[PDB]
């Protein structure tokens, strides 16, 4: 039977789907690691002990334990993210969407769901793999991970809570993917890992992590990369915040042994209730756990490895959206609504800065603040709120991702640079957010073919373009085919630094991704912060 | 007789000059302060004694001790500016054009010129008032001050070389105009000083300075303003180059009578001759002996001075030119040449903001540089070349000026502010250096009317509107006729702050000249420099 698949660990039953008028294979919540629950919190994943029977692939697993956001009750702009399933601790199962009649040796695309390493589900309506799967014949799976303090509460020097075990988690799923993947009709040797965000910066982790370059050929970052301000930090204060987090909770705080026992008693919703109580800074876009350099996934610091070669070299697809800030600014800074167009003040702008960037001293507050703001029309309303929506995407998304970019053409094997800026017509945020952070993921699935989604003609047939874009790269380590008649997306090179902007206009290239700004964040404010 | 005038110090029998095809009357040289030579020198001016007799002021006086430009012999661009009569420490003269018949009781104008308090005389051809005096029908006098080591030597605490002496000198002449220019027609209580460049700060600095106050009524400033980086120096700066400029002449340095006596036993032309040995950095517009804050002629600094209000309150009117620094970067700054294009690569782009701000740190010419680069076009040459033309002119000019000129109409009683940006038709000087340093001068003299020199019809037109700008503004302390149907230059507000371009085009009204670099040289650069 087309939907029974036999692989290393056991058999499993998979159910068939129907897509675009048409059916596919779906095997959904495999398991690929023991339930990480009980004495197994914060340690790191073992392997799945095989099963006799045949497993039932047919319905979603649960999602991790994980903060859900309550800030729009009902609206779907926000709730679209949320867990749609019941939570547990049992989470690390994966999912796979596979062609029928079923290949014999197809490409792979492995997809990392993002969410500033808090939260994520790969069981989102937005992240469906049998559209893609479908129209580009590719076996598509989705893995899973934990988040939060539950996959990355880091007390360095210790088994019981190394850190990264979120990363671990991940590595497991492509472990699996790499021995069984075969036994579904795909590759093994041509497996595409492919994130957006947290899950962006996850791909650019395990490009630099010894540990993981061998499990797969290519990469796909979008809007996110390792070197992100806000996706890992230093072991000591990934100490600091562990223990910080035991003393919201009353915990022992004389041993690490004292402190991960008292954590361990604590019910999953206890550590989520006080969990964004530790951050050091009131910052914007910054998360409570997240990776920590420990010098073991990571060897060294992440800098020294860009500027050795201390990575695997291969091909990569990046690039980010117009407007990576604007989403952040709404849940946390002063003078933002989701009713309103939200004009900001002189008062509001510079307090945003401050909550923008929490790592600088009053000098460089003054540095960015001069550098953002135009002062022959200074109280404009509009240019204020804009000025700080590209400070937000700017130091957090985009100079970060260019200086990956850079640092990587260097030593790799081809590269290829976007800019998503299309407006989706069905967005239900307001028009002052623009082309919102991970709203691009839509069309990478494919959703505007659905017509009762509402989406426009040219939306559908930009749809079309990126997904025959990111599984032709999958396939060949180039988004361009062969002897195509299209445009060709021109390669990132040291030199010329071309890209392309992705859209429904006809396809223009252009050089140095917001150079002006990339600089001062790169080369003069660290400096500046350092010298200060 | 018309030509013969009895002063309080003496009678001076003047002489009749032709002037567009008629007549006006010129007395020159006559003498304000007793000849500073000998035992005199770097000493404070006296009195000139009155004398018998009719004192022969029909022929231009001598010119001060001064350095002489060579960097281009024959070039008519660079030696109208170069002294022009015989050179001798017996320099303190003035000199008036009085209309015909002579005024009863008319508006006076006192010029001041430039030079980088190292040069300028008054008797250039340029600076010729029979013009001016003639067209506006005003009693145009021009005075001389002593320059360089001879006007600025410094040794604080000591009576025989206090200095700001060349300030003291610019007082007396002053004095003298107040106490006798009632018996040439003009009318003491109605004095308006103007200069350019070096006279710019100097005018600026009897606004700030309690002993000139009551002498004069109003003022323009041109293309300089007191508190420009290269107008004044510490007590300490200025003690520390006195000795050095005696260490070049191998005197003894023991004691401030060692070095005074010493340095006043050497020929005139010696201490001209290392005179430029004494600045402390390798640099661009900057000058060896110059004004010192010495809590004398200047109560405090000069900052709080402005911050105060400490200063006379009357009406001024001031502006720059378009390109204020290309002359020095000619002169001094790798790269540049009077017959080519000048464009300037990376290294020479550098090495030129390292000459511009010579008392940056490393983490300033990274600031100066980043603010200055358009990073999309890095390698384009005239893009360099312009950006660092802009520098010089912002830093040194037009940046200081602005503070001044803010500081100022917070207690002043009246701003008009221009900005020149006409390049005259026959300068002789590469385009590449654009609407030089000093050139709105001759406009001022109105050059232009005069058929022979070559200008253009609507250059001629200009001049006439400037003239009578400046002229209208001398009597009534606003540039623009009561009832006029002529386009009104505005009142620069705290509020506002409106300007006007002055060129051949149909006025057109601006707003917050040069902002965006003010604020990084008035705000950020100083700031960033402290703390680091």
């Amino acid at each position: 039977s087309e939907l029974l698949v036999n692989t290393k660990s056991g058999k499993v039953m998979g159910t068939r789907v129907p897509v675009l008028s048409s059916h596919i294979s779906a095997f959904l919540g495999i398991p690929f690691a023991e339930p990480p629950v009980g004495n197994m919190r914060f340690r790191r994943p073992e392997p799945k002990k095989p099963w006799s029977g045949v497993w039932n692939a047919s319905t979603y697993p649960n999602n991790c334990q994980q903060y859900v956001d309550e800030q729009f009750p009902g609206f779907s702009g926000s709730e679209m993210w949320n867990p749609n399933r019941e939570m547990s601790e049992d989470c690390l199962y994966l999912n796979i969407w596979v062609p029928s009649p079923r290949p014999k040796s197809t490409t792979v695309m492995v997809w990392i769901y993002g969410g500033g390493f808090y939260s994520g589900s790969s069981t989102l309506d937005v992240y469906n793999g049998k559209y893609l799967a479908y129209t580009e014949e590719v076996v598509l799976v989705s893995l899973s991970y934990r988040v939060g303090a539950f996959g990355f509460l880091a007390l360095h020097g210790s088994q019981e809570a190394p850190g990264n075990v979120g990363l671990l988690d991940q590595r497991m799923a492509l472990q699996w993917v790499h021995d069984n993947i075969q036994f579904f009709g795909g590759d093994p040797k041509t497996v595409t890992i492919f994130g957006e965000s947290a899950g962006g910066a996850s791909v650019g982790m395990h490009i630099l992590s010894p540990g993981s370059r061998d499990l797969f050929r290519r990469a796909i970052l979008q809007s996110g990369s390792p070197n992100c301000p806000w996706a890992s930090v230093s072991v000591a204060e990934g100490r600091r915040r562990a223990v910080e987090l035991g003393r919201n909770l009353n915990c022992n705080l004389n041993s690490d042994e004292e402190l991960i026992h008292c954590l361990r008693e604590k019910k999953p919703q206890e550590l989520i209730d006080v969990e964004w109580n530790v951050l050091p800074f009131d910052s914007i876009f910054r998360f409570s756990f997240v990776p920590v350099i420990d010098g073991e996934f990571f060897p060294t610091s992440l800098e020294s490895m860009l500027n050795s070669g201390n990575f695997k070299k291969t091909q990569i697809l990046l690039g980010v959206n117009k407007d990576e800030g604007s989403f952040f600014l709404l849940y946390g800074a002063p003078g933002f609504s989701k009713d309103s167009e939200s004009k900001i003040s002189r008062e509001d702008f510079m307090s945003g800065v401050k909550l923008s960037v929490p790592h600088a001293n009053d000098l460089g507050l003054d540095a960015v603040t001069l550098q953002y703001t135009d002062w022959m029309d200074d109280n404009n309303g509009i240019k204020n709120r804009d000025g700080l929506d590209d400070i937000v995407g700017d130091h957090n998304v985009i100079c970060p991702l260019m200086h990956f970019v850079n640092k990587y053409t260097k030593f790799g094997n081809g590269t290829y640079l976007y800019f998503f800026n299309h407006r989706a017509s069905n967005l239900v945020w307001p028009e002052w957010m623009g082309v919102i952070h991970g709203y691009e993921i839509e069309f990478v699935f494919g959703l505007p073919l659905v017509k009762e989604l509402n989406y426009t003609a040219e939306e559908e047939a930009l749809s079309r373009r990126i997904m025959h874009y990111w599984a032709t790269f999958a396939k060949t380590g180039n988004p361009n085919e062969p002897h195509s008649q299209e445009s060709k997306w021109p390669l990132f090179t040291t030199k010329e630094q071309k890209f392309i902007d992705l859209n429904t206009e006809p396809m223009k290239v252009h050089q140095r991704l917001r150079v002006q700004m990339c600089v001062f964040w790169n080369q003069f404010l660290p400096k500046l912060l350092n010298a200060t």
